[PDB]
Parts: C-alpha cells; structure tokens; sequence
C-alpha cells in the first residue's frame, strides 16, 4: 500500500536494493531484472513502481506513459541558498574523453578508432555522439564508423561488442548491467584508462572522479587528470578543467520515473527514504547511505546529493527538452510513434 517496488537492474543492484529494504523496514522491497528495458516493463506491468533512469530511457518509458518524479541533484555553487530538494537542476556535461599520449586524435579524426561507450540508449554514451556522427556523416551507418567499440546493449557477436568483457569469468560479455566490466559511466572510463578503446563517451563529473585519488579503485589509484583530453566539436584538444567549453552537449539529469498512477506515492516515499538515508540523513553515515556504492553508481548516481521535486509538473517532454528530444528522434529514425513495447 505505501510500500514502494524499486527495480534494481542487474545483480549488483539487486544487493544495494536488498540492503535499503531491509533498513527501510519493508517500506522499500526490490524487484530484479537482467536490463532497464525489462524494468521498465515490470513497472508498466505494475509489478514494480520505480527506478532512477538516464534521459535516454527516460525517452523510452514516456512514450509507453511512464512519468518523471523527481530528479537527481548534484551540489552547486548557483542556487546555494536554497535547500536541494527545491533548488533547480543543472544537467551534466557529455564529453569525449582521450589520452593526451593518443595526440594528433581529435573529433575529426575519430572514424575507424576504438570506442568506450556506457550503454546503447544512453545520453552522453550513445545518443549524443552517435547523433553528432550520423548528422556529420550523412549516414545511418554509425555501427560502421569506429572499428571496434564496447557499447553494452548492442549485438555480443557485432563489432560494437567487441571491446566489451563480460563478468569476472568472461561470461555476460555486453549486457547492459554492471556484471559488464565496461559498463556504464564508470565502466567506460575504465575501457579508455586501460587503453581498450581511444576515446570515452562519458560525462565531465566521471574524470574528476575516478582520477587524482578519487577512486581508490585498483584500476584508478595512478590516474592523473593531466594524463587526459576532452575532444571538442571545433576540432581542437582541451584540458579536463576546460568542459564548459569543451562539451558536446548538456545532458538533463537522471531522474526517478512511475506508472502515472502511481506517481504521487512513488513521491511521498522517497522524500522521507532520503531524509532517512540520503546526504545528511537520520541513518546515512550510520546504518545506510542511499547514494552510495564505492564509485558504482548503483540505484543512483554517487555524486547525488538529493533527489529533487521538479516544478512545472512536467511531461517527460518538458523535462527532456525539444533540443534533446529531437536529437533522439532524428538518431532513433536509423533504428512510427508508439511504446516499443
Ligand atoms: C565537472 O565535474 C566536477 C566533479 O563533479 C566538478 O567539480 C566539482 O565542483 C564542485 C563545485 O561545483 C566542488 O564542490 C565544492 O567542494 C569544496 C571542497 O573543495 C567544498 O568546499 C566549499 O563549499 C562551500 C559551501 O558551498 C563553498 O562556498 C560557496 O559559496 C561561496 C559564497 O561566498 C561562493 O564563492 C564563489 O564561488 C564562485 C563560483 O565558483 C566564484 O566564481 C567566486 O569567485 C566566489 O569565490 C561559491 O558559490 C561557493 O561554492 C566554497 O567555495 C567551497 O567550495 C564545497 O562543498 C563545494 O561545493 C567539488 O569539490 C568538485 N569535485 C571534484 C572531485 O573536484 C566540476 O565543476 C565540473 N565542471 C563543469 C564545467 O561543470
Ligand atoms: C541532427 O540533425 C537534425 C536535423 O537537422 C537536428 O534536428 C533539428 O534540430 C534543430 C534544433 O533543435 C531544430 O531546429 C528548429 O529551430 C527553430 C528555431 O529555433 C527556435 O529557437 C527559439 C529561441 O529563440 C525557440 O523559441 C524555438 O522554440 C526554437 O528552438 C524552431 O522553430 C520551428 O518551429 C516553428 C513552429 O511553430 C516554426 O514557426 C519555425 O519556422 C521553425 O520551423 C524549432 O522548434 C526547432 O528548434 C530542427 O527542428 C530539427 N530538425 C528536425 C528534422 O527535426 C538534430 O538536432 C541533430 N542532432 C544532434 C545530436 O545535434
Ligand atoms: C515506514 O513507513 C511508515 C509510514 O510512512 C513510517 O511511519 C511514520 O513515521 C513518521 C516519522 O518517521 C511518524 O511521524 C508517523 O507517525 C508514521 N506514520 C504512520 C502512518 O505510521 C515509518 O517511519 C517508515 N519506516 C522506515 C524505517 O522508513
Ligand atoms: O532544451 C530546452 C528545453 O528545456 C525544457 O526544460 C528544461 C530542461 O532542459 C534541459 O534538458 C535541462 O538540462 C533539463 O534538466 C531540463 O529539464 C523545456 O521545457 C523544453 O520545452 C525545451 O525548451
Ligand atoms: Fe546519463
Ligand atoms: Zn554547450
Ligand atoms: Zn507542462
């Protein structure tokens, strides 16, 4: 009744959800699924409520009638004075990310290069650069254009699954979940740090924090921001600390999304979940801290500092944007309006 069913995708997830259920009390339970696209069907199904998605699949699961409910924030040094669950949304910035060390690699130059991408459908992954590289090519052909990538979701046998690792035992090799070393923001990065590709699709926000010490992680303790690149459209190679300039576009936020029906409880809940849970929240240092997860990313982004109301009560369309939207449209017509479901 006023009990909520998180979708938690993959097994990773399934473990955080499991964890915040139990210290909820059973105001949260879980349902799992092996991708986005299937919890997105459990929630249409009414067999889940929610899950925090990226604007990508905030696309999908509108057209099928799904609604934004709230919105992850992240700090910042605009708006300060008020409180985070009111303050507006910024969006983050997608960016194309190389070696300093691959030099003479710029935008131009990208065809026939090796890519890190966090997952087909994604903003800052997929549908911003392949929707950049259609329009620049004149061509729907953008499964040709790099000659090897590591896209989570697409074909395991086709060249854009190539690069992709699967699971510790090699097994999962390019499902759209965290079981897939390469996969996601984090993940992404990680291919491009490791040199399996020469170029990440990511957002600013994963350099500054998986480099300098941010991580920890074995893979990240050496990394040095200095040792990278952002590509730009202008054809020239900028430093990391230079992405207002150096960005291919402004993502909107992830957000929580419901069956319309259910939006309003969806709501109510969660509000008090993160007062309980969230950044400064009753039990967060001490029992449980929703928007952790060493780096993972799972549930929710880490660098979230609350989960905002969004104001204008808007259509999935209105908190895209037209700019985006039809950014999606047009890229989606290579791939006539309904739920793909
Ligand atoms: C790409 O992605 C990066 C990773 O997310 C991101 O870097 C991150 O930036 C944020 C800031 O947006 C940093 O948060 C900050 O961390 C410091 C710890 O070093 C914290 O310490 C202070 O916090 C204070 C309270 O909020 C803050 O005071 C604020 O209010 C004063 C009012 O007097 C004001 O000062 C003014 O600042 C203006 C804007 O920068 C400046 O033009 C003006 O001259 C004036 O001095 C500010 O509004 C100020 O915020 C203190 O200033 C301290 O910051 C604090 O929590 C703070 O929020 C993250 O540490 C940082 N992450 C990492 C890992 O480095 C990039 O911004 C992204 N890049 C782009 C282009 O989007
Ligand atoms: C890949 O290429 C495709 C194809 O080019 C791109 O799709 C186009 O994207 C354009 C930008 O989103 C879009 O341009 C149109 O521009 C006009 C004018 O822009 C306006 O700016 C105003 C700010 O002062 C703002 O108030 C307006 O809303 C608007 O943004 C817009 O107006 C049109 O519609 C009016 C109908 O009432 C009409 O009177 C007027 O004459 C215009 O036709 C329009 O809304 C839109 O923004 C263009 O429509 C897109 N083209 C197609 C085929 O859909 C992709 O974005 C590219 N992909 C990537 C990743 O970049
Ligand atoms: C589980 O949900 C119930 C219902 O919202 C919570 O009980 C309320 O708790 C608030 C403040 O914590 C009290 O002031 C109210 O009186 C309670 N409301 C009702 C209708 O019982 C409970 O706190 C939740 N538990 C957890 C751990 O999240
Ligand atoms: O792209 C302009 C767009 O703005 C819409 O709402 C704001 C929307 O804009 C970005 O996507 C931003 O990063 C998001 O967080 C935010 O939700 C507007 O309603 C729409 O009509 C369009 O003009
Ligand atoms: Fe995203
Ligand atoms: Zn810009
Ligand atoms: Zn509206």
């Amino acid at each position: 009744y006023t009990r909520v069913v998180w979708c938690a995708v993959g097994p990773e997830e399934q473990k955080k959800c499991q964890q915040w259920s139990q210290q909820s009390g059973q105001n949260v339970t879980c349902a799992t699924a092996s991708t986005t696209d299937d919890c997105i069907v459990l929630v249409l199904k009414g067999e889940a409520d929610a899950l925090n998605l990226d604007g990508g699949y905030i696309y999908t699961a509108g057209k099928c009638g799904l609604v934004p409910v709230l919105a992850e924030n992240r700090k910042s040094s605009k708006h300060s004075s008020l409180d985070c669950v009111l303050r507006p949304t910024e969006g983050y910035l997608a960016v194309a990310v190389v070696k300093k060390a691959n030099e003479g690699l710029t935008w131009n130059s990208l065809k026939d290069k090796k890519s890190c991408h966090t997952a087909v459908d994604r903003t800052a992954g997929w549908n911003i650069p392949m929707g950049l590289i259609v329009n620049q090519t004149g061509s729907c052909a953008f499964d040709e254009f790099f000659s090897q990538s590591c896209a989570p979701g697409a074909d395991p046998k086709s060249r854009l699954c190539a690069l992709c690792a699967g699971d510790d035992q090699g097994l999962d090799k390019c499902v759209p979940n965290s079981k897939e070393k390469y996969y996601g923001y984090t993940g992404a990065f990680r291919c491009l740090a490791e040199d399996v590709g020469d170029v990440a699709f990511v957002k600013n926000d994963t350099v500054w924090e998986n480099t300098n010490g941010e991580s920890t992680a074995d893979w990240a303790k050496n990394l040095k921001r200095e040792d990278f690149r952002l590509l730009c459209l202008d054809g020239t190679r900028k430093p990391v600390t230079e992405a207002q300039s150096c960005h291919l576009a402004v993502a909107p936020n992830h957000a929580v999304v419901s069956r319309s029906d259910r939006a309003a409880h969806v709501e109510q809940v969660l509000l008090h979940q993160q007062a309980l849970f969230g950044k400064n929240g009753k039990n967060c240092p001490d029992k449980f801290c929703l928007f952790k997860s060493e780096t993972k990313n799972l549930l929710f982004n880490d660098n979230t500092e609350c989960l905002a109301k969004l104001g204008g009560r808007p259509t999935y369309e209105e908190y895209l944007g037209t700019e985006y939207v039809t950014a999606i449209a047009n890229l989606k017509k290579c791939s006539l309006e309904a739920c793909a479901f």
